[PDB]
């Protein structure tokens, strides 16, 4: 079978320059990818969280380092989410916060440090589970960078960045690499009498063809749903929330410092994000138009940052859900045009270079195998669904009910076999996925991430965050008093691990500072 | 000369039991009124959306409480229409609506607070003018009633019914009070010498005669076009849509609520009306067959809603115009016979009891002076003509270029000179017509209303949601800043009227509910 040799990419966000830039390193020869974006339609960029597979998966495999790619992007650092007032209903004098850290929890005779804890948390111990269990949550209190002043990385982190900034420098570098870049509309798609795509048509009068399409044309799904008409999944019946109102807020980083971490800020109808940098910080209040009016929501999202009338404000509206099949005869969707997720845990960039790592995997000649399809296809759903339940685990398990959009989140969801099965394993004492991979292992080996993208120290984070634990501690370690001891060492050592962090961090201001302006 | 004593109305529609009910009421005695109607020539009705006049020129008129009619027709609620995707092309990734909304906007010292409005936008801020100049938008988008739980009303609204019911609502009234009605169908018309109508011949062989015949026969203009041969003036350049495709779509309430206004989504070639009642909506998609195929068509609508293949649809045609003279000799058209305009600003069934009213206020002798019907012709000409401008209004101010369609609405429409002059006064910055009345007044006095249908805030609703702009403010805000702050406090008190709505209406599902299903 002929190779694919002609690739063209509908869209320039960040979906259809990080395509075209994975694509052109992954195909390094045969290859020809073209990329038409359109002038007249704005991309998607709020201020974008991140994970530690962007720089493993992503950066890593076009060779470019973090400190190449951060400062052009005014790149800022990120080591956890913190969740605020989601654990019951707000009260202005109560601290009601959680992290949630990258990075796996330690085990102790095979059992991870989460489970001695609460076992400990039975016999009365007060410690929050992740202040435990991870030895950086006090420093991201003092907004400590993940670095020491020479760069050498204490904690997991991830990027904050500008999403405008990150289409640009993938722009830039694709092509610079032979990327064919089109700066014009795709009015019309022709399909042959077969269903597959034989041609577009713009608005310039340009007939573009090609092997094989990408769709990056974001949540109008131009080619996948518009053309192809693959039915999109809505899934408004396991989540809620369908909006946001966002805006950047500048920041006083000499007096307040930059936060080292993504805020989620629970809101009346959904949640707030904050996402800081040098400067300023990327917020957004995500909230269910059922319970709440732009309107409304708007005046919320005002109030919430002291924000004047006059401010100016990125007005979204979403569809939670995917496509039935991302990858449907010639045409690959990736980014929003395949599916959305609201940003609750920052999987919205990885479902990107997660999805163009699989294309990539599956990689097809111009036969278009159906085969190959139907795999990729089956891991965009495994990998979309699996997130979609963490998140909306973040709403069920809530104890919130002082508003209409709490109250539903906690009786009116529907759940999917998979997670309730999670939570009952949880329930029990048991422990989710544990790996005793440390966390370079984890995160340099992204077939296993992949399958296994949530651990139990992931779950612990989220549901002990939430107030809701275990009916019990694990039996076996009623069995297991030097096990129990063993672990108490362990603990001493963490202990000693964030005091050292205290007086061992630059600030995260003053880090991002000396990496520059 | 002698009074009209028998009066044949042909049609059995909305139209000619409208006509039959008001005649009968007006005409106290002397009056003798029969009513043919065809059982073999089906009467229109999609699911219709209406104006406050209904009730205070229309029911009132009879003596008929809305808690009489209003649950006999499946009555439901309307406050606004709300317009989707008209302000520029569609973006799935961001919310285009704005709602044009009953009642008059308020004064500040003899300036309307959409010009004060207007100050504050050039000043940079950032709500949109029906959320800041009504209380009532964040309400509607919240699915609230129009009235609290115990009826009393809370904003200016209208109604939704089911045009069916109502036609047979008043048919039954009508017979109750008189009125003869023949189900047969008029086969032949016989003129005079002189072009009166003489008499009616009919299938089963029946001679209708008459001093006075109303032509309730609708688009055919059986009397009016087809025996009288009255030109109907095709306005098809000023309005490009000539189509319809229309259905009811269940709804699931329980889950969704009942919007309480109508909307109007824009589509590629025309625009989808939606009328929610209890338990589902009326949606047509209006549409130019110059743009589109009705297949075409036909297929956007079921996709817009998600309906099948086998869904049965009420397939429309219909010429945009108006007769040249309403009445001609002893022949006065009502409803369809008379004109049409698109149902973009709900102004059809308006037309009926409008003219009705102006029949009444015109009512010949049987010599029929033409300066009685001169007089009447001439007030129908003004009403259709300007409603008709305003429609076109919303076409040819639409930033949307995407399609064939909306740039023929930008560039090859004919415009009347009044609205030319209209846009002119409102791109100067100059109020149109305003009024110190307060809505009941305005409401109640139809002979005001029928003379300026169309206010300054109705024009303001509707430009500056397709976000066409005045020039600049208006220059005399410049000397009055006592004024500007005047009107700051009318704006905070409009604030305070939303949030006590917020938490004051029940839903307009619920209300509807409890007036029972
Ligand atoms: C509210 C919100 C918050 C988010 N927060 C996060 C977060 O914190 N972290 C994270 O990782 N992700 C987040 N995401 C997801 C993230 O923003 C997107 O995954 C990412 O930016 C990619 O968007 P995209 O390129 O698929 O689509 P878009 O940005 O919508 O780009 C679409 C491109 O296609 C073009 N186009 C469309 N139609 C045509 C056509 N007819 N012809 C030519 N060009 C066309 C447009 O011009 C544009 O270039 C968030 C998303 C939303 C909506
Ligand atoms: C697509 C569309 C959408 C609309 N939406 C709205 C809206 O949202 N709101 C609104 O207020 N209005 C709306 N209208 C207008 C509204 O439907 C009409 O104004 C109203 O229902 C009255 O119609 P009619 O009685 O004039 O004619 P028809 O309903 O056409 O009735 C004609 C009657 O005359 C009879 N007839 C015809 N010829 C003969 C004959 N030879 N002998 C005996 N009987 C005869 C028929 O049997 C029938 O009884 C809309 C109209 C259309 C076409
Ligand atoms: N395996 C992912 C899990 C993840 C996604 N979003 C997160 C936010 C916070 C902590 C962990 C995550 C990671 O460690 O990167
Ligand atoms: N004077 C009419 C104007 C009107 C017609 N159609 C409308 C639709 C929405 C708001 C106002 C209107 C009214 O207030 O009833
Ligand atoms: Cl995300
Ligand atoms: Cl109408």
């Amino acid at each position: 079978n002929k190779p694919i040799k002609n690739i063209v990419i509908v869209g320039g966000g960040t979906a259809g320059w990080m395509a075209a830039s994975y694509l052109v390193r992954a195909l390094q020869q045969q290859a020809n990818i073209t990329l038409i974006e359109s002038a007249a339609i704005p991309r998607i960029g709020v201020g974008e969280a991140t994970i530690p597979s962007l720089q493993k998966v992503f950066f890593d495999f076009l060779g470019i380092p973090e400190r190449e790619w951060m400062p052009q992007v005014n790149g800022a650092f990120k080591a956890a989410i913190k969740f605020v007032n989601w654990r019951k209903s707000p009260d202005p004098s109560r601290d009601d916060h959680f992290y949630h850290l990258f990075g796996n929890v330690p085990n102790c005779d095979g059992v991870p440090l989460t489970h001695y804890w609460l076992r400990k948390r039975e016999q009365g111990f007060q410690q929050p589970m992740e202040y435990a269990c991870y030895p950086q949550p006090g420093a991201l209190d003092g907004k400590l960078a993940p670095c020491l002043s020479d760069g050498t990385r204490q904690m997991s982190h991830a990027w904050h960045f500008d999403a405008h900034l990150v289409a640009d420098f993938l722009k830039r570098w694709a092509v610079e690499r032979g990327v064919n870049r089109v700066v014009d509309e795709v009015v019309d798609v022709r399909l042959n009498n077969r269903g597959y795509i034989s041609n577009l048509l713009t608005k310039e009068g340009r007939t573009l063809e090609a092997d094989l399409f990408i769709d990056c044309s974001g949540m109008r799904g131009l080619l996948i749903n518009q053309a192809l008409k693959e039915p999109f999944i809505d899934m408004s019946d396991y989540l809620l929330c369908d909006s946001a109102v966002a805006s950047a807020v500048p920041n006083d980083d000499a007096r307040d410092g930059v936060e080292p971490y993504t805020s989620s800020i629970a809101m009346n109808s959904g949640w707030t994000w904050k996402i800081p940098m040098l400067g300023r910080f990327g917020s957004g209040y995500v909230f269910s138009s059922h319970f709440t009016s732009r309107d409304q929501a708007t005046a919320d999202f005002l109030k919430l940052w002291g924000l004047s009338d006059n401010q100016p404000l990125n007005q979204i509206k979403f569809r939670v859900g995917r496509n039935k099949r991302a990858w449907v005869n010639n045409c690959v969707s990736i980014g929003l045009s395949s599916c959305f997720l609201e940003p609750l845990e920052s999987t919205g960039i990885y479902f990107i270079y997660a999805a163009l790592y699989q294309l990539v995997k599956h990689f097809p000649d111009t036969s278009f195998d159906p085969r190959l399809s139907d795999a990729f296809n089956a891991e965009i759903v495994h990998m979309f669904d699996d997130c979609r339940d963490f998140v909306q685990a973040h709403y069920f398990t809530t104890s919130r009910d002082d508003t209409p959009f709490w109250l539903a989140n906690r009786h009116d969801l529907r759940l999917s076999d998979a997670i309730k099965e999670k939570v009952q394993r949880y329930k029990a004492g048991l422990p989710l996925t544990t790996t005793s991979f440390d966390d370079s292992t984890y995160y340099e080996t992204f077939d296993y991430e992949f399958k296994n993208f949530w651990l139990n120290g992931n779950y612990y984070c989220i549901f002990a965050g939430l107030g809701m634990l275990p009916d019990r501690s694990l039996p076996l370690l009623q069995h297991r008093p030097e096990s129990i001891e063993k672990a108490e060492a362990m603990f001493a050592s963490i202990r000693r691990e964030a005091e050292r962090l205290r007086t061992s961090l630059p600030t995260n201001y003053d880090y991002l500072r000396s990496l520059r302006d």
